[PDB]
DNA sequence: ACGTCCAGGTCTACC
DNA sequence: TGGTAGACCTGGACG
DNA sequence: ACGTCCAGGTCTA
DNA sequence: GTAGACCTGGACG
DNA sequence: ACGTCCAGGTCTAC
DNA sequence: GTAGACCTGGACG
DNA sequence: ACGTCCAGGTCTACC
DNA sequence: TGGTAGACCTGGACG
């Protein structure tokens, strides 16, 4: 079933948007360290939150993610109506240790290894949001596994149950099921995601 | 307790001034830039199984080059500067550049002991000996440099029963502890301390 | 990994029988009076910073003396029978006599972990270790005895990064849980598990 | 170190060593057959145990002299000696000097006699030759084995545990000890028992 | 030798 | 609070 | 007189 | 945990 | 447990 | 001057 | 209405 | 350990 649904989206004029988006990421090969970092923050802000809200907050704050004091930045987040302003603001500041994120990430063996580094070395980033970062900046063979695509995987029965938790072991299992699915629909991991996400919500945000 | 006898022997000499101004030299790194810090990390990598002064010279000649120099070029520089392991050390140095702002990364940690834990497992080229070396050099007080010299100095006074071929983190941590006890006894920080014991051996107070 | 290996080969050795005859020696406390249990509780108080062997004869020579002998005479016996702390341990034993029906008090508690909590804050001389040691010695399994020894090899086998100064309740229940997983990876209750781990370093199977 | 030895000359141990040193002197009146059994004992102590060789020397007894090659190798084999084959061979070959007492005594001193033994018997080098001579009553040869050597380096008398204790080694060390000797006022033989006991807490031979 | 090392921790008293 | 330095205290093993 | 031993360890398989 | 690999010039007798 | 540690060196070749 | 060989059997954790 | 639902998780403390 | 509970924390649409 899921296969069928995606097949027709690849046909529908939705495929036209997903690739203005997929390439919207690829262009990060020509973006600055601040931009890349601003994307990392977007991921940190997105966890257990809303994409729309995340987009606003990002555009509204801009390079404030990289110049605002912990107390001043914290307040702005309070303004734009973010669920968790205290915590997420703490992560932003703390993350500045790696403000040259583009150079740090582009220097790893691959993407699977780079993801490993962000998780354990950035408070606020698990596998969900690291995969999200990598993707949003050009990376194809990583999967983002949040509530939604979980739901489409439990629903279409690819997974037994919606895990009370997501160990690294499980994330890499599922991410693979996702990978094998994408060979049939013939999409890289970065693309597929947007497709399943769109089904679920009805928006090719990011 | 002969070592100790020789330690206080030094504390009451014109050597204490040299060491005391040497320690102050490191403590000034609190104001230096990320560059002056990365360039110090490299010096350590250079000094691994090499000459202390041999690494002091190369650091002078290359200077801000540790940041810019490409692989094949920096290799030429080193190869010409007479370093033993030009290829390998050149390799490591370049990789370390992914942390070209090594100050933001180090000061972000809660304590030096944990900061070392990071450096040791994210920078190929750095183990405990040369991270302790690194940190100490940029102004931290509570870490020990457990090289060959201070090792068979300990050993030579029965602080240990053998010179182990390789140092386990548990092994290095245990040895360090041992040094700190001397530290308390003689009243000095593992930073100060290390310059002393090092001097009892070689006769020079470099770094 | 090595520790895991040492264990199972013991489970196949002559030792897998001495420990077993020993484990059911504890379970047989379900059919003993308060006094016999108290005698055990007393044995554990004697063991704090002392020998397991020593506390076994002292309890055998003194027998049911922990219940009748006045302080002065008890301390005297504990002095003659050569106990490290003949005064303090003599005091604890007397104060505990306000629970000389210890069996009725312990079995009353829903379980074991909750009963252990009662022994610790309500009896001088009994900390978390010599509390778990008592319950285990009277037939309880899901509690670990974390003494100088089982600490030595947990640290030697890289399970913990240090031998802590003193064991806090959180640190105890934490390490106790580290042992609890070690248990299921070889299939042994903490009680039985303890004896294997203890025989490794001491080379004996007492209690 | 010297402080420790003084503590020993104080203890009951000093009496234990006096009666032991006098057990060696008795060889002045023992037979060629006896002097040889000690020689064999010393051949069974090289890279082996002092206590092990003792019981072996006691069980085998005069067997070192009358048992055929293969027979002697069996008793050594059974008595759990590390090297039954070789030691039996060394013992058998040495039987050509069965009247070892006559030969040793005929020499000028101990220093020259030991030289003959070493060169003229397979299985015997300096330590064993010294060991031998000490055991029969001779007083100024040092036995340099793993322990008296251990003690000497741990105490900064020598600087390396030489891989190969050369004759030129054995004798520089032997001289050092002889100087450690005047410090405490002991014969090389008495001193060896003192140093050995420190290492081993046993005082046999 | 004589001193060092070491045994299935728990307690008070301090800040 | 809750983490920690000192007190309790002795006999045997071992170089 | 040319050969040996020494220098602030770390990484891979 | 460990040996081989990385690599060189330099002072000593 | 079983694998390493350990014990009063001497010989034979290259 | 120096590896390999001779060769094992108890203790120990 | 206004009490429910829901949104691209991850960290700490605890065992 | 590595899993689990519980915190972080709110707005906006539903009906
Ligand atoms: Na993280
Ligand atoms: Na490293
Ligand atoms: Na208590
Ligand atoms: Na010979």
């Amino acid at each position: 079933m899921l296969i069928k649904k995606i097949e027709e989206l690849k046909n529908s004029e939705i495929k036209d948007i997903i690739d203005k988006r997929i390439q919207e990421f690829k262009s990060f090969k020509n973006k600055s360290n601040e931009e890349w970092f601003k994307e990392l923050c977007f991921c940190i802000l997105t966890a257990n939150f809303t994409a729309e809200g995340g987009i606003r907050i990002q555009k509204e704050i801009g390079d404030g993610f990289l110049t605002l004091p912990r107390e001043e930045l914290e307040e702005k987040l309070k303004n734009l109506g973010h669920r968790f302003y205290r915590k997420r603001a703490e992560y932003i500041v703390l993350a500045r240790r790696f403000k040259n994120i583009k150079d740090i990430v582009e220097s790893f063996e691959n993407e699977k290894v780079a993801r490993e580094f962000l998780v354990r070395n950035i408070k606020g980033i698990g596998y969900q949001e690291a995969s999200h970062f990598l993707r949003n900046v050009g990376y194809d063979d990583v999967a983002i596994i949040d509530r939604h695509i979980l739901r489409e995987l439990y629903e279409n029965n690819y997974i037994d149950e919606i895990p009370k938790t997501l160990s690294r072991r499980k994330y890499l299992e599922i991410e693979n099921i996702l990978r094998d699915i994408g060979e049939e629909v013939n999409l890289k991991l970065s693309e597929l995601d947007l497709y399943i996400w769109y089904l679920r919500t009805g928006k090719v945000l990011k």
